[PDB]
């Protein structure tokens, strides 16, 4: 048992959100059964995991967090995900102090890019910052050009809350570069009622709508737009609304309606076939479900759960075949290099993007995909659309050496 490494597993399987989570551990759990199975662990070490319950809240979350920080009977942690923005916000600090690498995929601390602010804390492959970036990348590719952007009205719906705010510096940014009309329109919670919104929206007429909405407000936004007339094929979604919950209880409404993805909704890519061949079909797997075996939220299982296991297996390129440190867990990550090639072995090419991480950046990836919804399936309609990382970093290196001066932390030096 010391011998294996530790995979701890926070998970949420009681309350409403159970539904949906079950879908993703279900991910976790068969890529690190196939990788147990199938390729006899990591390089040779085997995977140990553990579930527990979390039930989507920062106070057991916290508690899980400190019930596995130190290992599963003798076998150490490498790296930590909270599963959970509230949990993952609240342990950054003790995260630093323990020095246990939390990963985020596409939420948590945008700062916590700068990994000389933040070397424990990892906001992995997508941030917020970089998702408004490729959200208007996207918008220019449809327009004929980052000319044809000036004389565009583009309105972000977002839902009034830290997650709905994040967009807010680099759209402002991004609206003085490309010279597009920046509407910001907030929701306040819960957001069942948007009559105000869609009317100052269907006003007005924006090109586009950024839909930065969450849980309820997201299918009461569809609904709306439709009532008010609003083409629901202008309306892209965030990541976080991007799932076939969020639009399935809009019904017809919804058709259309595009969103952002950083792990495309699909049962069909290399890795998925093996799983069928493996753990599916062998009925090994965690998934009651099969019906649930491509979906949005499956998928991000498999890619969160990928992620780790990459950055385990690069940090034994330097430690050996053996169970790894979280400071030795965040070496790995700092070193991530995913190519096309490595993701054609594990079989993630259209289903995770490039990785390559350092010190300097914790997020490492900056791309997304665009998927649209025709009231039953999504179909992928567009590539990677790469965020331009380049002229957003001003906006994280002040806000990470806010963050440092006022926490006074002395930033490492990576030069």
């Amino acid at each position: 048992g010391p011998d294996q490494q530790f995979f701890p597993l926070a998970t949420y399987r009681v309350g409403a959100y159970a539904s949906s989570g079950v879908q993703v551990w279900a991910g976790m759990i068969d890529y690190l059964n196939y990788i147990n199975q199938v390729e006899g662990g990591i390089n040779g070490v085997k995977l140990v995991w553990q579930e527990c319950e979390t039930e989507w809240t920062a106070e057991k979350g916290i508690e899980c967090y400190e019930r596995f920080k130190n290992g599963l009977d003798g076998a150490p942690v490498a790296v930590y995900q909270p599963n959970g923005a509230p949990a993952a916000y609240a342990l950054s600090e003790r995260a630093e102090v323990d020095k246990i690498p939390l990963i985020t995929l596409g939420y948590g601390r945008t700062e916590a890019t700068d990994g000389t602010v933040f070397p424990y804390n990892f906001p992995v492959m997508l941030t917020f910052y970089s998702e408004a970036s490729t959200l208007v990348n996207y918008i220019a590719q449809r327009e004929g050009g980052f000319d044809r952007l000036k004389g565009k009205k583009i309105a972000t719906l977002y839902h009034d809350s830290a997650y709905g705010r994040e967009t807010l510096g680099p759209l402002k940014l991004l609206a003085e570069k490309y010279g597009f009309e920046n509407i910001q329109i907030p929701v306040a919670d819960p957001g069942n009622e948007q009559s105000a919104q869609w009317r100052q929206i269907r006003q007005q007429n924006p090109d586009w709508v950024f839909l930065r909405t969450w849980g309820v407000s997201t299918p009461v936004a569809v609904k709306t737009a439709a009532r008010f007339g609003f083409p629901v094929d202008h309306i892209i979604g965030d990541i976080w609304a991007s799932s076939s919950e969020d639009v399935l209880p809009a019904g017809a409404a919804a058709k259309g309606y595009l969103a952002l993805t950083p792990y495309p909704a699909g049962s069909d890519f290399e890795i998925h076939k093996r799983l069928k061949q493996y753990i599916l079909d062998t009925g090994k797997s965690d998934l009651k479900d099969l019906k649930n075996f491509g979906s949005v939220y499956y998928n991000s299982g498999l890619v969160n759960a990928a992620v780790a296991v990459e950055a385990i297996r690069t940090a034994q390129g330097k430690f050996g075949k053996r169970p790894l440190n979280g400071e030795e867990g965040r070496w790995g990550l700092e070193h991530l290099n995913i190519d096309d090639a490595r993701l054609k072995d594990m079989g993630y090419l259209g289903l995770m993007q490039n990785l390559k991480l350092s010190c300097r950046d914790h997020e490492g990836g900056g791309a997304a995909r665009v998927q649209q919804w025709d009231g039953a399936n999504w179909t992928l309609i567009s590539e990677w659309i790469a965020a331009d990382r380049a002229l957003l970093r001003p906006l994280i290196d002040e806000k990470a050496a806010a963050f440092a001066k006022e926490k006074r932390l002395v930033p490492r030096t990576c030069n």
